[PDB]
């Protein structure tokens, strides 16, 4: 990506910087990690690694932020069902059905 | 939205689903809750009430799953400052510089 990101421009997985005589390179990682190095040195990073991170961006209200990917607050615990649905039903039971039958239900 | 959400959709915020005789509605609340609703009765919740939660799908891997809005872990605290750009300088420092001058460095 070069040596700059402006407002609005991100660093996903992978992507990085790297300074003009290209001995620093930031590199937002995989780890979730940003880090800074000097050759292969890490210098600095954000300690973000273990934290699935998916963007680090220049925002346009001027802040650069890191954002972790979207989590799940609440499911249905039916992962390994094929072909579901969820139905709300006229008898007023909600209803996630599946190849094999009614998967799950409010009750 | 229909009655019935099948493999790979969701229902947006303020997105949601009725019944046949129309009776019961299923919303995703802007307050992120997902509630049931009989008529002027809440009869059901998924508690989420007061959570950045975006949308509630029904996955490819038959779960559904209700997801919250990406959260924020790191930033520069520099917010207000205008015509930003991050740099990484040939000096190894990085620079945040705004319209004003340099906001934020390592």
């Amino acid at each position: 990506m070069g040596d700059t990101l402006t407002a609005g421009q991100k660093l996903e997985r992978g992507g990085s910087l790297q300074s003009g005589n290209g001995a620093y390179t930031l590199t937002l990682q995989d780890d979730g990690n940003l880090v800074l190095y000097a050759r292969d040195k890490a210098v600095w990073s954000t300690g973000t690694n273990g934290q699935d991170v998916v963007r680090a961006e220049v925002q346009t209200d001027g802040n650069f932020v890191l954002y972790t990917a979207e989590k799940p607050v609440w499911h249905t615990d039916t992962k390994g069902k094929k072909e579901v649905k969820l139905v709300l039903q006229d008898d007023r039971n909600l209803v996630l059905y599946a190849k094999d039958g009614p998967a799950w239900s409010l009750e």
